[PDB]
């Protein structure tokens, strides 16, 4: 089997994507954010508190025929962004672009924190990391991809991420079309639970590449570009005005400024970010000072190749018995 599904960004600037998720039997359709740097499916539901639901589209497992609660099963999850959730479990049918996941673990929250009631665009998540993050107690539970993998033409998916336009994931197939040149692999380690991989250095506009060892993660949750905080003051350097301000919490730089390309190495292969995806535009409406797509991971503990780095590429996650992970230039 496969599945193919857009996955369409919530705001003019990318800060993520949603993609439409059906549960339940009647269909209910939820918009979710698809996290390669988590491994809970989780939703805003009939149960979540009143109080924290905020336009969200909501599942009611009473109303799926198919739902069944997963007794004394419970969750409750911290995202590195500081927002979390919290609740019950029940399995039920869940499809993605057409294929189907039957007792997937659909984890609907009881609570969520403010970052999500907030934003009315995201429904939920659907965590595609390694299944031994998943939060669930007492009894551990697979993610859709875990679940669906034995299923699927070849144990992988793709993410190919739009910079200011939808984009597509894929379960079970590489789509030759969707990419320029070959795929370049790397390994990956899974010993943090992560697609965690080593880039080979990177370059800043037309500057020389500089070879370096990186280690990080491919996070299709996160917004932004994290890396060690020599390359970051290497990048901002090249554009006039950037300055770290401990007061916004990351790089600005002037909104009229031209932003230099970033690239980063796969093997011995480049990825290009043009130097508008790095543009995060105004820190408040209506101000002269915008805020960098790349900034300092020093305070994080991993560096992470998030959306900013992901959209320049097709990125493929191979499930295979040995994971490993492909770009590829697109």
């Amino acid at each position: 089997s496969t599945g193919s599904a857009t996955t369409t960004p919530i705001d003019s600037l990318d800060d993520a994507y949603i993609t439409p998720v059906q549960i339940g039997t009647p269909a209910q359709t939820l918009n979710l954010d698809f996290d390669t740097g988590s491994s809970d499916l989780w939703v805003f539901s009939s149960e979540t508190t009143a109080s924290e639901v905020d336009g969200q589209t909501i599942y009611t497992p009473s109303k799926s025929t198919t739902a069944k609660l997963l007794s004394g099963a419970t969750w409750s999850i911290s995202y590195g962004d500081g927002s979390s959730s919290s609740g019950d479990v029940y399995t039920d049918t869940v499809s993605v672009g057409g294929l189907t996941v039957t007792g997937q673990a659909v984890e609907s929250a009881k609570k969520v924190s403010s970052s999500f009631t907030e934003d009315s665009t995201i429904d939920g998540l659907l965590g595609l990391a390694f299944s031994t993050l998943n939060t669930v107690s007492p009894t551990q539970q697979k993610t859709f991809f875990d679940n669906a993998k034995a299923s699927l033409d070849s144990p992988v998916f793709t993410a190919d991420l739009g910079y200011h336009a939808p984009g597509t994931y894929n379960f079970g197939f590489i789509d030759t079309t969707a990419y320029t040149g070959s795929i370049t692999y790397t390994a990956v380690s899974t010993k943090q639970g992560f697609w965690e991989w080593t880039s080979t250095g990177y370059a800043v506009g037309s500057g020389t590449f500089k070879s370096t060892s990186i280690d990080g993660i491919a996070d299709t949750g996160t917004t932004l570009l994290y890396l060690p905080a020599t390359v970051v003051s290497a990048y901002w350097a090249q554009v006039s005005g950037a300055k770290s301000s401990s007061s916004v919490g990351g790089y600005v730089f002037p909104c009229s400024a031209t932003l230099p390309s970033f690239t980063f190495g796969v093997g011995s292969a480049r990825i290009v970010i043009p130097g508008d995806y790095i543009d995060f535009g105004p820190i408040s409406t209506g101000s002269s000072s915008c805020f960098g797509g790349i900034q300092s991971s020093a305070g994080i503990g991993i560096n992470i190749f998030g959306d900013v780095a992901l959209k320049a590429a097709f990125v493929v996650f191979n499930g295979a018995t040995t994971p490993t992970l492909g770009f590829a230039s697109k």
